[PDB]
């Protein structure tokens, strides 16, 4: 079997099951993330899509430049998305934007020295955005696909749900805190927010041409020290259809021999991994795929709230969802096809990851959609349990996740377009005339 052999040969690096800690929820996540700044003795490495300033984002930095102020050989250092920094909101109110905040805050806090470097994947932002994740402090690294802001820290009444895991493990650490020094930090495109003369887009159009093209090759390089029979972490970093997450993305499905359970909240799946399913489903087996309600979605706007052309997002990833569902409704019949639908009022869904039977786990940025794949710098750690040690935190972690959920029994309870509120069912049905709706999938 060439897809078990890939597995099997993937260097993995040994690990601990008492370092490695589960969290179910936002709050404790950003509890566990204080802790440990504040606990750090030689290195912080926060890399994020984001960092808000709202009361969240507040509490993070306010909290790393407390630990760089209490231990100034500390190497702290901030990354984001150059692009999203520098912008508020898609159809909102034009703002003071996060990297303004971040000039503030050095100067409110003149000092201390937490440099917030901004990352170009691409020259514009819907082509490209940092989606590598990991916050790397000391030997550990606390890995989640969120962002750092109120929802995702559940500071407030809201919260965004992703998942949490803290992996204690030197080697890794090293290896992906080095690679993003290597890789980011000094690097073409590279340009620090927390500066108020930090240059404009056309300036570093060049540079952000060739660090692309260096991070077309991105990848971890590190010699395996763990066997296929001993539990391991796999970090995994890519870009491009050279990305080796991708590719163990890819043959991670079809070594299923039970079940193949998946998250993303952008259901947009490329076609080799929907044949993937497919492949699964026909040999008896299990396809497990929770995605979010499209009001769980966080580019849902309620009727309520004027309409913006952004807010007709959620409803594309569902007629994605309800096409597939579709397609594949004899297998949802004989209860090989379970799709959950996650919901928790107003609460937003951004869950990620893969579970290959009982014996692997991606956890990962990577959303499974067109952006992954081609265009967003992803990350990922893999982790193989081949003796189950990790087996109360995996079914409690799930069990968590399915709650909010309800099993689609039929395609049709899938709301259709015609459904949809006048303004957006009017735009989406333009966008299909025209065909736009198959290009615009590309950047979704
Ligand atoms: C009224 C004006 C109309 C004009 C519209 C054209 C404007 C385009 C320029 C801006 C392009 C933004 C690209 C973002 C890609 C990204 O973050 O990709 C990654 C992201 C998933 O990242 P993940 O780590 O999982 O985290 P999140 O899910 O929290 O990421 C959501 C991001 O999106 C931001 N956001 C959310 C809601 C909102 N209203 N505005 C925001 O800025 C958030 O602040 C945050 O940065 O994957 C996605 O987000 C998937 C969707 C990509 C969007 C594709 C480009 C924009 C749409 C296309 C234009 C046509 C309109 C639609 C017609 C049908």
């Amino acid at each position: 079997n060439k897809h078990q052999q890939h597995l099997a040969q993937l260097p993995k690096i040994s690990q601990s099951v008492d370092d490695v800690d589960f969290f179910y929820a936002p709050a404790d996540f950003r509890e566990t993330l204080l802790e440990k700044i504040a606990s750090a003795k030689q290195r912080i490495c926060i890399v994020a899509l984001y960092l808000e300033q709202d009361d969240g984002g507040k509490g993070i930095l306010n909290a790393l430049y407390e630990a760089k102020r209490q231990r100034p050989e500390l190497d702290v250092r901030v990354l984001v998305d150059w692009h999203r920094a520098q912008r508020g909101r898609i159809g909102a109110a034009a703002s003071n934007t996060n990297a303004d905040w971040y000039c503030r805050m050095a100067q409110e806090n003149p000092g201390v020295d937490v440099p917030v470097y901004g990352v170009p994947i691409n020259t514009r932002e819907a082509l490209g955005v940092l989606h590598f994740k990991g916050f790397i402090i000391d030997d550990s690294v606390l890995y989640s696909g969120a962002s750092l802001n109120d929802v995702y820290l559940h500071q407030h009444d809201k919260y965004r749900y992703d998942r949490y895991h803290l992996i204690r493990n030197r080697k890794m650490s090293d290896i992906m805190f080095e690679w993003v020094t290597q890789n980011i930090m000094n690097g073409r495109g590279v340009n620090r927010l927390d500066d108020v003369n930090r240059p404009k887009s056309p300036e570093i159009k060049n540079d952000i041409r060739l660090f692309r093209q260096e991070l077309r090759d991105a990848a971890y390089h590190f010699q395996g020290d763990a066997d296929n029979d001993q539990l391991s972490v796999t970090p995994l970093v890519g870009l491009g259809k050279s990305s080796l997450l991708n590719k163990t993305i890819f043959h991670l499905m079809p070594c299923a021999e039970q079940k193949l359970t998946i998250c993303t909240p952008y259901f947009n799946l490329p076609a080799i991994l929907v044949r993937n399913i497919i492949q699964l489903l026909r040999e008896g087996k299990k396809v497990e795929i929770i995605v979010g309600d499209k009001t769980a979605n966080d580019f849902y706007i309620p009727e309520d709230e004027p309409f913006k052309i952004i807010g007709a997002l959620p409803y594309l990833y569902e007629i994605n969802l309800r096409r597939f569902l579709s397609r594949l409704q004899y297998y949802v019949n004989t209860d090989q096809l379970v799709v959950r639908l996650w919901k928790d009022d107003d609460n937003t869904y951004a869950l990620k990851g893969m579970w290959v039977d009982d014996k692997w786990m991606l956890i990962t940025g990577n959303n499974l959609n067109p952006r992954a794949w081609r265009l967003d710098l992803e990350n990922a750690i893999l982790i193989h349990d081949p003796q189950l040690e990790l087996a109360p935190q995996r079914e409690k972690e799930l069990e968590l996740i399915r709650e909010h959920t309800t099993i689609v029994k039929h395609y049709r309870d899938l709301q259709s377009i015609a459904d949809y509120p006048v303004k957006v069912r009017k735009l989406i049905r333009r966008l299909r005339r025209i065909r736009i709706d198959r290009l615009i999938s590309r950047i979704l």
